[PDB]
């Protein structure tokens, strides 16, 4: 079963990855199932400036790695972003700032519930969706 574990802000980069400093140690994180825009691309400012805001303004942040790798090939830790409780990677989705995207199995449980965020965001048309 998943456990969240605390980590500390170092400094937000942009809507789907962040640097924290886990275990003592500085690293890059992205968040597992979700795809933001690049800064330079539609909703890209918008992404970024809602994960910085919600990052920066928590009194507590949490990972939550899935059951499966913890790292990508580019070194970034993989796992869901916790703010006060709130997991930033739902969060993005459900205000259409962000899309569900690799889905890999095994890393994959909270899958069902970003769907259904994705879904709703869709339908009010926000956003990316608008
Ligand atoms: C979210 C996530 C991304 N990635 C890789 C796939 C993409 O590789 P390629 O760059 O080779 O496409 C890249 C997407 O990250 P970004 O959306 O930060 O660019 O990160 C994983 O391997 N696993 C994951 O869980
Ligand atoms: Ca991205």
């Amino acid at each position: 079963k998943l456990h969240k574990e605390p980590a500390t802000l170092i400094k937000a980069i942009d809507g789907d990855t962040v640097k924290l400093m886990y275990k003592g140690q500085p690293m890059t994180f992205r968040l597992l199932l979700v795809d933001t825009p690049e800064f330079n691309e539609k909703y890209g400012p918008e992404a970024s400036a809602f994960t910085k805001k919600m990052v920066e303004n928590a009194k507590k942040i949490e990972v939550e790695f899935d059951k499966g790798q913890r790292t990508d090939k580019y070194g970034r830790g993989l796992a869901y972003k916790y703010a006060d409780g709130k997991m930033v990677n739902e969060a993005l989705v459900r205000q259409g700032l962000a899309k569900v995207a690799y889905v890999y199995k095994g890393n994959n449980t909270h899958e069902q519930l970003l769907r259904k965020a994705e879904a709703q965001a869709k339908k009010e048309k926000l956003n990316i969706w608008s």
